[PDB]
């Protein structure tokens, strides 16, 4: 049991003095509303570590000494702090390598003959946009007049692409891939009582759907699902906004976002590195209404003076 | 001095093992924005308490052993949690018995010949709506074109019925009764120094009205009160939204909601159970500008390993 | 080293018993969104200090005993609290003397021939408005149709005058003067390592502009700056709202509000009283990318049982 780390800087970030002078770490794997985020805390002997390149690519490997290190991601430095008497730092770093916190704010609008989530990310984001090679494997028949009027281009994925017209979208910024949820890639795990430090296995019935109904064009109708993984309920009818042709099948989007809050674990673990936001967990060795699949929201790998606390949050993956 | 409790489950919630395995409690009596809320914390001897019926009616009685227990309310379980090493629970439960967190989201719109707060709750909520037998004793002449366009039916009480067109409304979800404030029922009390644990007797002059002026139909006028329980002020003119015929007398609504923040106590007590959100307090035994009536906002009855902390918050009841 | 204080009440607030019975203090010097704020904490020997005049003018002097006291400001009491067993108070007080938390809510609209920030504060706020003698030294050619439709008159400075059409505005409520930033008055200082208790020297690249582009009238164009004190960037294009003639030069407003978050120190000091929101700091004796000018956001002078903690926050003053 001995954690180690390899911070590949690919240049003159610091002259590999980060191996000597770390104090803590955090990580994330967030599909929702944010990217990943390194944190560093670096000593000073009255000034030894210069302010690094704000926009330097960092490659991070974690794991134990005497074991092969896991793929952890690649990062680019955005924000920097300092401290008082101990002279700390917080060299934080976000996901995208070729584009970090710059050159992503070129927006526009699309025409009617644009197949959505093909002509939005595969066919539109390759012409020097937010993050180029990310793709969506949804290729449904979409010939609706659709455009971003004026949205921030990382909120333009949210107001029209990957939250409202999601139908389960991930928009995970690292590794340049925004997929859907419910397990596009075959990765199971097994957890028990003899692995886990703590829990928060919550449940909500404020956010139970029983039906999901949407809105259509004015010349206004609705198409609904009738079993949101529950048979104990009869009727719930909720509406937020209108639509033209997008919510003809995007009632499946609200099947997720209310039932993702229906069951949510938050369990702490010592260091594995076998934990990502696209993998499902089989929480074995628990009580009656807990055992089952859970899609992992976020994994928070940390160093400290204590070790690893890889906090894993999840949603109800049915 | 010995607190006791009777949790009547009226079914197979748990087989009365809750009498053996509690750890804490909370309660509320909230007129504003929420219902009441039980909390429970229940042991596990590596799994003894199964996950209860999410929607089981619970009747709660509190008080001391050797005294008659007080009416505390009836509750239906919505949310459930867990914990780490000690294996806790939070079996929380909201107000309404026949309708808890389900089957309340059927909305609609009304016509012009609808007397407001009679044809809204007495004459509209009896046809299988949010919570059926709750009534409003305001029967004023209201022949205005009024309708909910699309509101959540518990926010439809707030955006159009019991906050904007309130004139003092309570909308207290337990016991199926949403009344007005300023004491429709004759219940006084007396408190002193020898009863109370702590205080927070706040005051605000950021939210002092001196007049209250509203808006009318376009073919726009205003009718105002000139003494919001103060004579030290001269002029304050505030407007938020327009109205058709509702704010002809709903300038009395803003007389409350700014002067409810004018004086607000928050005093802790040991266990009584004689404290509800509809009762006025006479805080005797205090300083000069404190003694007087106070309508109770919320009462928070708790168990612990310490005992009772019945936190009582109030507003300025003039 | 002995802090002293002179609370000039100019009347029968308390009979100078505040010199005997204080416990703590806070102050502010906030240009943004708030005024200054005293706090007091006053003992009770079961009731000795009556509730003071809510609207009594207080003059505050601070500094050390044996030194001339500094100008700290004048204040008017608004909010009051109490406490539990120790019987505290929080006699808080805001900036304006002639107008505190009252008689400031008279609004209106202006015509086309109104030179902005002359006919808005110098030529409009002298007719019994929010705070009378405050002035703006910006006298640019503004013949645009401009009016407040219905804004709160302290938000009417924010939605149209000193945040959106700011171009660096301060709107500092004490001493009746709302100026622009970037040092209209010649006041430098020098700080080092041997003066300062702690730090938070943050940086942000989420809020870096590279260009700043605005919007115009419909018969829509843009005029932009191309160097927001950076040469490491190439293109950032951000838009929020349209304009008629105001954002012809108000692209300089967004040059500040994004680069004010680009560098932000927050350093604690023992008591000086030589620190105001309009003064620039020269943080000497530090590392490479820290040394330079910093416009002070806010100074927080406090008493305690420990002494002074004059927390000084700043922005990047280029």
């Amino acid at each position: 049991m001995q954690p180690s780390f390899r911070i590949v800087a690919d240049g003159t970030d610091v002259t590999q003095r980060l191996n000597d002078r770390l104090l803590k770490l955090t990580l994330l794997d967030k599909p929702g509303m944010e990217s990943d985020s390194l944190t560093l805390r670096i000593d000073d002997r009255d000034g030894q570590v210069a302010l690094p390149r704000r926009g330097a690519v960092l490659e991070v490997h974690l794991g134990y000494a005497g074991e092969p290190l896991m793929r952890m991601g690649r990062f680019t430095v955005d924000t920097l702090q300092w401290a008082g008497p101990p002279d700390c730092l917080t060299v934080t770093a976000k996901a995208g390598d070729m584009r970090g916190s710059g050159k992503t704010i070129r927006s526009g609008g699309w025409e009617g003959t644009t197949l959505a989530q093909v002509c939005r990310d595969v066919g539109a984001r390759n012409g020097w946009r937010v993050e180029c090679p990310l793709q969506v494997a949804i290729a449904r028949v979409d010939q609706v007049n659709e455009s971003d009027y004026h949205f921030v281009t990382r909120l333009a994925r949210q107001y029209d692409c990957t939250a409202k017209l999601a139908e389960g979208m991930l928009m995970v910024l690292p590794r340049q891939s925004g997929q859907s949820a419910t397990g596009r890639r075959i990765e199971p795990l097994v957890l028990g009582r003899a692995d886990v430090g703590s829990f928060d296995v919550t449940f909500d019935d404020r956010s139970l759907m029983r039906t999901v109904k949407t809105r259509y064009q004015l010349p206004v109708e609705l198409k609904n699902p009738k079993a949101p993984a529950t048979a104990m309920g009869e009727h719930v009818d909720r509406h937020l906004y209108t639509s033209r042709g997008e919510a003809e099948q995007a009632a499946k989007a609200r099947l997720a976002s209310f039932s993702r809050s229906s069951a949510s674990v938050r369990l702490e673990l010592p260091g594995r590195g076998d934990l990502f936001a696209e993998r499902s967990l089989l929480l074995q060795g628990f009580k009656a209404g807990i055992d089952g699949e859970f899609l992992i929201d976020s994994v928070e790998h940390t160093y400290s003076s204590s070790g690893w606390t890889t906090v894993v949050q999840c949603n109800g993956g049915r």
